[PDB]
């Protein structure tokens, strides 16, 4: 009764009231590909490191994907996720800028974010966008941006209508993504990459394959992977 | 995202832009209590006794996976459950739709939706098929047709599964009470043959505290029908 008209991504869509995570269900279920996984409320939502807060009101949901591309093209699956959220986001009058790699920010604050994990040959993108909903604080939410609630159903139809088209030209073109994504990243600032050999930079520039290009002060160019980095605007 | 706030109805529901049969689904997997099976246009849409349902795109097609806890003499009922429920969501949208006993919506004697209920003992589906804005069989209606308009299918979605899940909940508590608002809704004074082993014609009086069609037959007569291996038609 959705009446979607995707080709691979919303085939199917499984609804949940409430749930875990759509991401743990979609891991652990057998899923045809392009089957959606949304939930109204996540009561153990979880992203990059080991909590995302998913009351009631925003787009908790997760795609089952199993790419027919390259092995070195698999890691690009989030981009899909976050270029996706920043076309729809712009469709709504909101100006999305992607954080390196999986989030996007509103004027500096967190909208929304992304996380890829996997299950067999099975891809599970998960992606958490706040629309209504309340929101941890020094994050936003597309009722704040805009000034009133948003019809939540009109932005799961635009987000799966984007992935989708952004899907089906990965699986054709999959370097295209890294271009969308340079465009709309934020770039030309200083980062910490927090851990082990910590270190403080400019952050250039993605490369080819998605890694973050970083300049030290000492003219040190080093490249970050985005499995699991944890970052800093300094 | 749908924000449901039915108690088991719909508590989860598994969409699909295209699907065989959504009770055939329904039966087959496995599934928990009150999800609902939902479908934009079925390919192999089926009625009851083995009959065809044009499932095109436009109209409402869905499956509901009950696991009643109720005495087995009760479990007849459950197709009552699907046929009020689609009544009520046509009076919320001002149409005037009337049972045709025991599983079909009529409008102005045209049918405008059927209900296909599929048991094995502890897992029951209950299918419904109600025409919103898509082309129908000759002789058939549609809510598109009746009110002139394009209706919503999702607000449709909306009104149907908050009724199944009020009346569902309340028929595990007071199994009985689904038969008066059948008497309420369903078409009866009227002349009708029922066909099965042979036929006879009577006219259809009340439907009894099991929800066996009483006819009254010219004879003077009074036959009791029970669903299952048996069809109506107004004469
Ligand atoms: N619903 C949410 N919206 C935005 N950020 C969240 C949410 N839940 C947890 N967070 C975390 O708060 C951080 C914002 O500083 C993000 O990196 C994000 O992982
Ligand atoms: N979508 C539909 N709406 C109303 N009646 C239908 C539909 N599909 C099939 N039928 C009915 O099923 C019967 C054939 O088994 C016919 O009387 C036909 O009109
Ligand atoms: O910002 C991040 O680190 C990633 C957050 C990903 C959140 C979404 S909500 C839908 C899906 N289900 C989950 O448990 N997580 C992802
Ligand atoms: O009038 C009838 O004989 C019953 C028709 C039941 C139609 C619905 S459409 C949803 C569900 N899936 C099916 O294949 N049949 C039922």
């Amino acid at each position: 009764m959705l009446g979607l008209k995707t080709s691979i991504i919303g085939r199917r869509v499984i609804y949940f009231q409430e749930i875990t995570s759509t991401n743990e269900f979609a891991k652990t279920s057998y899923l045809e590909e392009g089957t959606v996984i949304v939930a109204d409320k996540q009561t153990m939502g979880h992203g990059a490191l080991n909590k995302w807060e998913s009351p009631e009101g925003g787009l908790w949901l997760s795609i089952v994907l199993s790419p027919k591309v390259p092995q070195k093209d698999l890691p690009k699956i989030v981009f899909l996720g976050a270029v996706g959220v920043v076309e729809t986001l712009k469709e709504f009058s909101i100006d999305g800028r992607i954080k390196w790699p999986n989030d996007v920010l509103v004027n500096y604050k967190a909208i929304a974010g992304v996380l890829v994990e996997g299950k067999g040959d099975k891809i599970v993108l998960g992606i958490g966008l706040n629309v209504n909903n309340k929101v941890p604080n020094g994050a936003t939410s597309m009722k704040l941006e805009l000034g009133s609630e948003v019809p939540l159903l009109s932005v799961f139809r635009s987000l799966i209508t984007n992935l989708d088209r952004l899907y089906l030209n990965f699986l054709k073109n999959p370097m295209d993504i890294l271009n969308l994504v340079r465009d709309n990243m934020i770039l030309g600032v200083r980062v910490k990459i927090l851990g082990d050999g910590s270190f403080e930079g400019i952050a250039e520039d993605i490369d080819d394959f998605g890694r973050l290009i970083i300049r030290l002060d000492s003219g040190e160019v080093k490249k970050v992977i985005y499995g699991d980095v944890s970052l800093r605007f300094l």
